[PDB]
């Protein structure tokens, strides 16, 4: 059986952050499924790349459990994602069953709105921390990519890469994760 | 004036080395077209991500001149644009007008395909190369961005960043692609 991913696509999330997960974990052998937030309909992102999700957000949560739940950053995209009750009950659930959620960049500041993972280290990008730390309910880490249990946060576009094979590693295994990085020329 | 910069994305491309340089050229303030080849309708790349182009490449043509014309890769994407002869009068306008050509990773093969450019020093993913060289017409590098005169090429998905800044560089200058750089959180 394949592993599942949910990735919750909102308007102006970082189309970067959305995309560069979506495809490694789908070179993975990754069953991702990107849900509109705000329906079936296509996503304005960030800088204006338009998406088709593969379904809503709506139909996707009754799709469940998934592995592993995603949240893209992009400042506007994250508070979309913040101002969510379905975004919150995913993630309460996914919590409540031990399950990984993945965020980067903006994308952790979600998790704060809907109060998960208090207590963990995390990472977000450098001009979202004071939003994060606000209350100190995290540890700050500077790490380009943080894990604490089931809660895996990176800082940006550029370390996308990174989180998506962080995600790749913790649910098919390293080798998985080095064989899927080898024909991607990174650094 | 603002730069102008032409991406033609046909069925098949890398939607990472699609996505990253449209994200980064908008981000140093070039007007990017996303035109399609097929024509207005979504596109599906080779990870199944559905991108929404802004114009079919048929409507985006007759609106030049551009100050680049970039090529995305993923294998049967570049075999797409090798078979067009849109693509091919579109190239040869930009070569006689000593404009800017981008292709990443299988995307230099158009150039091949096209007669474009011969003679020059150029990259490739490692998996394209044998396709790239058949006839001896180009000297092959091994740098992650090669540059040669207006010949611009790069290796693969982890190499886009680079690539992106590079064409950044080159129509908009050295310090406006660092200050686009840096809040990319690059390694």
């Amino acid at each position: 059986a394949s592993k599942r991913a949910l990735v919750i696509l909102a308007k102006g999330a970082e189309e970067m952050e959305t995309v560069i997960p979506v495809d490694v974990m789908r070179r993975a052998g990754i069953k991702v499924t990107v849900a509109g937030l705000a329906g079936k309909d296509p996503v304005q992102c960030s800088r204006d790349v338009v998406i088709a999700p593969d379904a809503s957000l709506e139909d996707a949560k009754k799709e469940g459990p998934y592995d592993v739940v995603v949240l893209p950053g992009g400042n506007l995209g994250a508070q979309n994602l913040s101002e969510s009750a379905a975004v919150k009950e995913i993630l309460k659930e996914q919590e409540n069953r031990k399950g990984l959620i993945a965020a980067i960049c903006a994308g952790p500041t979600a998790l704060l709105a809907h109060e998960i993972g208090f207590g963990s280290k995390v990472t977000t990008h450098p001009l979202a921390k004071d939003k994060m730390m606000n209350g100190g309910h995290y540890t700050y880490s500077e790490n380009r990519v943080e894990k604490d249990g089931l809660i895996l946060t990176s800082r940006g576009p550029g370390t996308s890469f990174e989180f998506a094979l962080a995600i790749v590693e913790a649910l098919n295994g390293k080798e998985v994760a080095a064989q899927v990085k080898a024909p991607l020329v990174l650094k």
